[PDB]
DNA sequence: TCGACGGATCC
DNA sequence: GCTGATGCG
DNA sequence: GGATCCGTCGATCGCATCAGC
């Protein structure tokens, strides 16, 4: 079935309004998400801080593009040391962070420009783009690795100030989170392992998954979809991209949004409302 | 993701 | 510069 | 014993890069 994300709720459940609009989006490659017009629809929905996910770009070939977003002037970017054309990350923000590091403090972790980590006044945020479990589940063994790292280094930082992580976490953490649940149980995104282990994320440090608190019974609702058998117009799809919140700030929670219409990638842009 | 293929399983 | 592969999703 | 369910397989799209010439 297809589905329609309901409009903004942008005040909070005790009538303050959202003071912070924080837009996720993995583009699978910035600089041909750049040629679809990605930016051209950042600069409508007009986010206080964007998070990008899978750049595909060194920073010596950043494009130019980039130099025309006045309000989002603070930008900070991880590329791998090895590899090119993979993974990578970014964030930008209309304010200064106090205090930006990158990758989560392990070296075998902190080799793929995955990780961005800014501190604001009340909070913390991280960025993250996971490593896919790959085809043929051949990465899996690292994945537990990265998901169990990264578990930790989470609960350190959320012990400090309320955190909120965004972005790709590349796993569909129940059935209601993909189209095809009953088929995909021994593919990338759907193992148990993963699955569990995003279970493990929210049990230990511990965090909310936003989206499913202020909507738990909602299915068909996704943010990637293959581009291969016209899935997108199917809606055969899963939810991959998540904002996940420390407890102590859902009372700050305005709405999660997914971005479904925006196009420019196989996986469409979120967008969190905060009342801070 | 989806289709085509063989090989169970079902009343 | 073209074409069609690869690695990775 | 006609139908339906089952688990493999292969190919499919796109970006960025490379091989070859
Ligand atoms: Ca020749
Ligand atoms: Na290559």
């Amino acid at each position: 079935a297809l589905y329609e994300d309901p409009p903004d709720q942008k005040t909070s459940p005790s009538g303050k309004p959202a003071t912070l609009k924080i837009c996720s989006w993995n583009v699978d490659g910035l600089r041909a998400w750049i040629k679809k017009k990605g930016l051209d629809w950042v600069k409508e929905e007009a986010p206080d801080i964007l998070c990008l996910q899978e750049t595909k770009c060194s920073e010596n070939k950043l494009p130019a593009e980039l130099q025309e977003l006045p309000g989002l002037s603070h930008q900070y970017w991880s590329a791998p040391s090895d590899k090119e054309g993979y993974s990578g990350v970014g964030l930008l923000s209309r304010q200064a962070p106090l205090k930006v590091s990158y990758g989560i403090g392990d070296e075998e972790h902190d080799q793929e420009g995955r990780v961005i980590v800014a501190e604001f006044d009340s909070f913390v945020l991280v960025t993250a783009y996971v490593p896919n479990a790959g085809r043929g589940l051949v990465r899996l063994e690292y994945r537990q690795r990265w998901d169990e790292a990264f578990r930790k280094f989470l609960k350190g930082l959320a012990s400090r100030k309320p955190l909120v992580l965004c972005g790709d976490l590349n796993v569909a953490h129940e059935e209601i989170d993909l189209r095809n649940p009953k088929g995909n149980k021994k593919n990338a995104g759907f193992t148990p392992q993963e699955r569990q282990g995003f279970g493990e994320l929210l049990q230990a440090v511990p965090l909310a998954d936003s989206f499913r608190h202020l909507y738990p019974n909602t299915p068909y609702a996704y943010t990637f979809w293959t581009y291969m058998m016209n899935a997108r117009s199917k809606n055969v799809g899963w939810r991959l991209d998540y904002f996940l919140l420390s407890h102590s700030l859902l009372p700050a929670l305005c709405d999660s949004k997914i971005r479904s219409k925006a196009l420019g990638s196989d996986h469409c842009p979120i967008t969190l409302y905060l009342a801070l």
